[PDB]
């Protein structure tokens, strides 16, 4: 009954991330002076550039070059010696306003309440109780492991760090009747970008001593775990110079991890309108208030919608057998206690308020109270 | 034991599509030159733009402007009136060659076989018996839906088409034993890119007497199913001028639709030593293997990898319990018949054949018998 699950995720620096990160920068300057701003801002990094590239229609305005650059100062791209600087790179921009014809079906003379979702697409949410805060505990692990990289960067303990990192855990789970337990950990992955004169060796043992044994329970680690740290043997060149990133290149290490599902659609540089965003986080709130409500201990939510049309076309519960209660039962709970209208989302999630760049790492799920990791109270 | 699931797809004209067919074609042209190219190859699309982004190693000597504008020609966007002109647009180049610290911990004096996985990552394969092709049918459906509105504009039937367009396949299931059943057309969307003359009333008529009629059994409609046709009301402005295009932002139109699950990799640009395309395609083989192999009927592989190692961290298989074998026990079968090295992958699905173009609209799996789609016989 035990199987094996692996999940991964990238810290602050990595090029995907820098860009993540940049586009909710941007999205929070918008809201900042215009509440209603609408955004759907790409970023594309590669050496010595940022581009801002899509479509921003709003009443504020906004220094491109100062919101970018303060962005990569703060993940810690400040000198040529790194590979990248805020000071001195390229910001390019290629923004222009929301498609008329976008606007005319979705927004425009419209009741708040019965806004049009920005788009078509589905999204998914998850929860499982494996966690206190519901999350997939491969995910958390690997989130926590390029946290402490960032710690130990930051406070100068190991300064031959650089911001570009990737981790990756692979944990063995036991099967208990549609929930899943952590066993133990069985592989760990660890690569970061350092500078020139740190060896192998000096590196490796760190990772495992003040990083690896700084997240992971003991009680998860055994003689048999695997540890590739450092695998590559050299991560001098990193950030955008060793890989081009964009927006919406970690929609995964965002979520779920690989448990759960995917709808396909990216979060960073998206105002509430933008049902990829939005439905995602209710679809989150709707599947952890299920888990935390007691009605099942392991639950996937699928919603969907047309472009300019408020309400969801489709809504769907799977709980993997972890409820006593039927998909059918637990569905027509979550109808009769969500409003998966967009225009209700903005208001139960409070999705007008500038807090979107610090959803842009370490994923958007099962941290800091947020409201849609407070569960709602459900009536049945 | 009835439930709805979603999925989508696009055409060939949508923004992101379009530069994953732009890095495909890049792709490609690398590999009839130089079967060993390094290639790592972003596009980016707005108004008037293409960039190519990323890191190319490779002995070939290719014209970008040619085969860019080549492959913008081919998906029909020849003209101002249509928001984008091949012949006009800029094409802007910031590729630099792979990293020397990738390239030396990956593939450099290796072996063949044993070359190193090009990242570390996470990937999934899924075979669903609900169709001959293996794959499920709410995305083959809206796929099908996307190339009758290719064929429609290019043959001339309907001339008001534009290649920018997104579909949207709500069915209703039946559970079976883990397996699933479908039952009938819940929804459809489509929404396209058309030209300024052409009326509401007579796009809907044609949307479903030409398009929906012509690809969805008739058996699946009924008096119930709800049709949002051109629910935007207007869609003059399209392509990259209507939306920001990325390569890679379209990842579960381009795999399984919300179905099964995603490791978060994209596939365009990329030659074979990126497991993020060529593990998937292997998962996909191993999927569709199982259940044409009649072990079960519907399954969930995942295998991961750690960069510079060329055996997989992990591989894992879920049969929603449609076989008489446990998953411990496929899971042996998979490993006794099955080498999921990028070294070995890249002999046995042929993965230097400049055939990645083909693969980059209408979805990886499911079709035009690919050698990932061809099932290996097992033994047990
Ligand atoms: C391995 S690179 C992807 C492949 C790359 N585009 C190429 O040209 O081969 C993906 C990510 O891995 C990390 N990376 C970059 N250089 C690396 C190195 N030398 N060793 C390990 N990981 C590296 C960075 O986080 C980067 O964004
Ligand atoms: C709706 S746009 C995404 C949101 C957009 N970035 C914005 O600024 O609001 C996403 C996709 O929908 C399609 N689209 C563009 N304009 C549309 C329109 N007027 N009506 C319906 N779909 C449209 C195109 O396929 C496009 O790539
Ligand atoms: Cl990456
Ligand atoms: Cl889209």
């Amino acid at each position: 009954g035990t199987f094996l699950f692996t999940s991964e995720s990238v810290g602050e620096g990595h090029p995907d991330k820098i860009c993540d990160q940049i586009s909710d920068a941007v999205l929070d300057a918008h809201l900042q002076q215009d509440p209603d701003a609408k955004v759907a801002c790409e970023t594309v990094a590669k050496t010595g550039m940022i581009l801002l590239a899509g479509e921003i229609t709003s009443r504020a305005a906004v220094d491109y070059q100062k919101v970018v650059r303060e962005a990569v100062k703060h993940i810690g791209y400040d000198d040529s010696s790194k590979g990248f600087d805020y000071k001195t790179c390229n910001v390019l921009v290629a923004l222009e306003q929301q498609s008329p014809d976008i606007a005319q079906g979705v927004h425009l003379d419209r009741n708040e309440e019965d806004i049009g979702a920005g788009d078509q697409g589905l999204m998914f949410g998850y929860a499982t109780d494996e966690t206190e805060e519901c999350m997939p505990l491969t995910i958390v692990l690997a989130h926590k492991l390029n946290a402490k990289l960032a710690e130990l960067r930051r406070n100068g303990t190991l300064p031959w760090l650089r911001p570009d990192s990737k981790t990756q855990v692979t944990v063995q789970y036991m099967q208990d009747r549609g929930a899943v337990l952590p066993i133990r950990v069985h592989t760990i992955v660890i690569s970061v970008q350092h500078d020139e004169e740190v060896c192998l060796d000096e590196m490796r043992d760190a990772l495992k001593e003040k990083v690896i044994k700084a997240v992971v329970p003991a009680k998860y680690l055994d003689e048999d775990t695997i540890y590739h740290l450092q695998p590559s043997g050299r991560f001098v060149i990193g950030g955008p110079q060793g890989d081009a990133g964009l927006t919406g290149r970690k929609i995964i290490v965002d979520t779920y991890g690989g448990w759960g599902a995917h709808g396909g659609g990216a979060f960073s540089g998206k105002d509430y309108t933008k049902v990829d965003r939005s439905a995602a986080y209710a679809a989150r709130w709707v599947a952890k208030s299920l888990v935390k409500g007691g009605l099942c201990r392991r639950v996937l939510v699928q919603v969907s919608y047309a472009i300019g049309v408020s309400h969801p076309l489709s809504i769907s519960i799977f709980h993997y057998g972890t409820s006593q209660k039927s998909e059918r039962e637990l569905l027509e709970i979550v109808k009769k206690n969500f409003d998966l209208r967009p225009g209700v989302i903005v208001r139960d999630l409070d999705l007008k308020k500038p807090i979107y760049q610090r959803t842009a790492a370490y994923g958007h799920f099962g941290r800091d109270s947020f409201p849609w990791e407070v569960p709602k109270k459900l009536k049945y």
